[PDB]
């Protein structure tokens, strides 16, 4: 069903729904790993569905339609423990690639494209544990899909080489975000 922001467990399914208190966002769980959301003239908001905790390992089937009309994301996303860390493997984006706001630390050739790898510090900003100053590891898919499967290892193996440590995992899933824009999108994760 429509739901508003929090997170639980649906359908055999982790969802997390968050938002940053601007409105215009409609976020529907459905059946199995499905999800839905369309958004008008958001703020920026996160929402999908997926494991917790993830693993280091775990191949990630996801398929849909994506239809983002400004800045938004559709990516494998996820935090570790001990080190604090958020993660995206960016499969699909709008019109605002995360390279702006990061720094490269090198490249993956992963499930047929490749993909560039950068790291970038939040500052005192809002995390699984509150207020907190933490590293954001990214891999951004050069070649936009929206339908494959994900191995994480691949992505979690080329970032430890390139010294980007993982902690203990907590949520693993498959979000759309968006960041003060519109569009709308549906996805079913296994
Ligand atoms: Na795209
Ligand atoms: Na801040």
């Amino acid at each position: 069903q429509t739901i508003q922001p929090g997170t639980g467990y649906n359908n055999g399914y982790f969802y997390s729904y968050w938002n940053d208190g601007h409105g215009g966002v409609t976020y529907t769980n459905g059946p199995g790993g499905q999800f839905s959301v369309n958004w008008s003239n958001s703020g920026n908001f996160v929402g999908g569905k997926g494991w917790q905790p993830g693993t280091k390992n775990k191949v990630i089937n996801f398929s849909g339609s994506y239809n983002p009309n400004g800045n938004s994301y559709l990516s494998v996303y996820g935090w570790s423990r001990n080190p604090l860390i958020e993660y995206y493997i960016v499969e699909n984006f709008g019109t605002y690639n995360p390279s702006t706001g990061a720094t490269k630390l090198g490249e993956v050739t992963s499930d047929g494209s490749v993909y560039d790898i950068y790291r970038t510090q939040r500052v005192n900003q809002p995390s699984i544990i509150g207020t907190a100053t933490f590293y954001q590891y990214w891999s951004v898919r050069r070649n936009h899909r929206s339908s494959g499967s994900v191995n994480t290892a691949n992505h979690f193996n080329a970032w430890a080489q390139q010294g980007l440590t993982l902690g203990t995992m907590d949520y693993q899933i498959v979000a759309v975000e968006g960041y003060f824009s519109s569009g709308s999108a549906s996805i079913t994760v296994s």
